[PDB]
């Protein structure tokens, strides 16, 4: 039963044509609004050349017309790929030439966000009435399961970072498992909270609309304080939040300092991103109790957003007082997550080892890295049509079936909740004419370097450098010399 995420979009709006697919605090869409609005955006891109395997760049900001042009781009045949605008020109520009991308939908607000770009631009917010002459139908047959729907970047340790690249088959399988996991429903309302430079954000997005529900698009004002976000959620009636674990740990100390209630709609809070802290857990759960159910979901952008949870609200109050909080079990039968040796055989159940992912979650690989990719994505030795991904975290299976993070074993961390490899960092500051061996350690980031020539506005210095290559979350707060 072969499908693609649009066409289990494109079900629901058949199902559902007149609830509402998409809120902002701008407007909203119904699911018959926002399919013909991307089918008209899909027919113009096709008049671009888009199609099956062709990367499309996409810099928009959250509203509306980025809902559009996501949906645009995968019904056309294209995969898109996220391009933050709050990332340095250069980073921008190094990932459209890796990507090849000669399409890029975006805004005029963006333009010249792109050094030297030669290929096709669209603006949304300038263009809209030449995207209303095409047709409003859906398209046929422009993909299969086994193409590219997205290539996201993620950082790398070797300088650059480096192109997730994810096919439509994983997503839909993510997608399918996620709304029965959640039990998302048409009455739901979900907050979009995370860039679309997270793979989170695919998560929010298509679990909502692909299941009938309302998908509230957030304001960036809304994050900065903790009661804004709750009471602009309890105006919204937001029935699910998705939070990266810490904003939600920031959550919960508020929380409690104030007196602060819930959303009363609210029903189901889903965090990831990193390790939560067992005592914030044990005060959610005096604080809060069991209601919003709570759940912990974990994996790497390579195996399609995540791979496993665990319904916290749901554990024992002795499975509570341990050190770790599980992240769980398998989303799905066809996910596989192992604990394995050194040499890829399981281990005997409470043993530590490495986390390997297989089965229906893996990433293509990544794009234009095939030493990377070979080295990541390893032909599984006692199943030869398959892979696994090597995560790079430590865990350990509990006798009660339940999967420990145990920490990782390499440099990669989360700072401000971002995947950062600190070699990357390591990496760039190296190039720098008075830097000649440096290290960057976690926590939160503080950079340790021996200079060629000291000066004292090195550290001004330093970072007016990397904050023409770096995202911001990746720029050191205090340099160390000697
Ligand atoms: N829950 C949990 N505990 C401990 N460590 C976690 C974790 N989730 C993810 N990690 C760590 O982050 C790495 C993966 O980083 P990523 O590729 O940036 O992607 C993600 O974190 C998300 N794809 C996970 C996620 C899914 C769904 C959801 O609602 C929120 C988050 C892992 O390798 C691990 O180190």
């Amino acid at each position: 039963f072969k499908q693609s995420i649009h066409q289990l979009f494109e079900t629901q709006v058949e199902r559902t044509p007149e609830a509402v697919a998409v809120l902002s605090e701008q407007g909203q869409l119904t699911y018959e609004e926002l399919n013909t609005k991307a089918n008209q955006l899909a027919h113009y891109l096709r008049t671009l050349g888009v199609k099956s395997e062709t990367l499309v760049g996409v810099c928009v900001d959250r509203s509306l017309e980025m809902v559009i042009g996501l949906l645009a781009i995968l019904k056309a045949g294209g995969a898109y790929v996220p391009l933050d605008p709050t990332y340095p020109r250069e980073r921008l520009t190094y990932m459209v030439q890796d990507a090849q991308i000669s399409v890029l939908v975006t805004q005029t607000q963006w333009s010249n966000l792109i050094s030297d770009y030669q290929g096709q631009v669209i603006c949304l917010d300038s263009q809209w009435a030449k995207i209303a002459s095409y047709s409003q139908e859906n398209l046929v047959n422009t993909v299969n399961p086994e193409n590219l729907a997205y290539v996201i970047y993620t950082s790398g340790s070797t300088g650059k970072p480096k192109g997730v690249m994810i096919e439509h088959q994983s997503l839909v399988n993510f997608t399918k498992l996620a709304i029965a996991q959640y039990q998302i429903t048409t009455s739901d309302r979900t907050l979009q909270f995370v860039s679309i430079s997270f793979d989170v954000a695919a998560e929010e997005i298509y679990v909502t609309l692909c299941s009938g529900a309302t998908l509230i698009l957030r304001t960036e004002e809304m994050i900065s304080s903790i009661p804004s976000f709750v009471q602009k959620s309890q105006d919204w009636q937001i029935t699910v939040w998705s939070l990266p674990t810490a904003y939600w740990h920031l959550l919960v100390n508020e929380l409690v300092k104030s007196k602060i209630a819930l959303p009363d709609s609210l029903r189901l809070v889903i965090i990831g991103g990193e390790r939560v802290q067992p005592e914030l857990v044990r005060m959610w759960f005096k604080n809060v109790g069991n209601f919003p159910e709570l759940i912990n979901v974990y994996g790497p952008t390579e195996g399609t957003i995540a791979v496993s949870l665990c319904r916290l609200s749901q554990l024992t109050e002795s499975q509570r007082n341990r050190t770790e909080i599980p992240i769980g079990k398998s989303l799905g039968e066809n996910i596989s997550v192992y604990v394995l040796d050194e040499t890829l055989k399981t281990v005997p159940p409470e043993t530590p080892g490495e986390i390997y992912i297989g089965g229906t979650a893996l990433a293509r690989g990544y794009l234009n890295r095939p030493e990377l990719t070979a080295q990541k994505f390893i032909q599984d030795p006692f199943s030869p049509s398959e892979r696994l991904y090597k995560t790079g975290d430590l865990g350990r299976y509990l006798a009660d079936g339940n999967l420990e993070y145990l920490g990782r074993v390499d440099h990669q961390v989360k700072i401000n909740g971002f995947r950062v490899e600190l070699g990357e960092i390591e990496t760039v500051l190296l190039q720098h004419h008075q830097v000649a061996q440096a290290v960057v350690i976690d926590r939160r980031l503080v950079a340790y370097l021996v200079p060629h020539s000291t000066e004292e506005n090195l550290t001004v210095t330093l970072q007016q450098f990397l904050k023409n290559k770096l995202p911001s979350y990746m720029i050191p707060a205090t340099f160390v010399v000697l």
